[PDB]
DNA sequence: ATATGCTTACCGTAACTTGAAAGTATTTCGATTTCTTGGCTTTATATATCTTGTGGAAAGGACGAAACACCGTGCTCGCTTC
């Protein structure tokens, strides 16, 4: 992921709405190293969580409502903590980094 | 004029995979051991035969002494010369 003369450390997604999108169909959740032979200036560290952030449908987005709290508060009433504690590795997709 | 907060590029470790080097109980080839089978000597009385030693023979070898070959020589025979 660095030192390489084939990445892009670009910032928008310049041909990826295509080149990266073509893997949801073409491949499943696995073996990355596939797809990194084809999307020139992408790799596969920062593909993993792009792919990820970008096509996922379930989260808890929106504007603050007077009911999100109570969410929030069951959201860290599941195990503990949750943002950093060992819990983050069972918690569906609610990884420390959001 | 700037903070909540999302997005996300790049700096970490944990369990699983693909292939090569070292490591573990298996079987077969080949060497080794141990089961045969016959001989190694010891005795006694018995004996006819048959191959081997102790005779013989003698072919196979050189070295020796006298004879013969010619040829010198003076004897014992010849001669010219005075």
């Amino acid at each position: 992921k660095s030192l390489d003369p084939g990445l892009k450390k670009g910032y928008w997604a310049p041909e990826e709405d295509a080149k990266l999108l073509q893997a949801v169909a073409k491949y499943g959740e696995q073996d990355w190293f596939k797809i990194r032979e084809e999307v020139p200036g992408r790799s596969d560290a920062q593909c993993r969580d792009r792919y990820l952030r970008r096509l996922h449908f379930s989260l808890k987005k929106g504007r603050w409502n007077l009911k999100e709290e109570e969410q929030l508060i069951e959201l860290i009433e599941k195990y503990g903590v949750g943002h950093w504690a060992k819990i983050a590795s069972e918690l569906p997709h609610r990884s420390g980094s959001q």
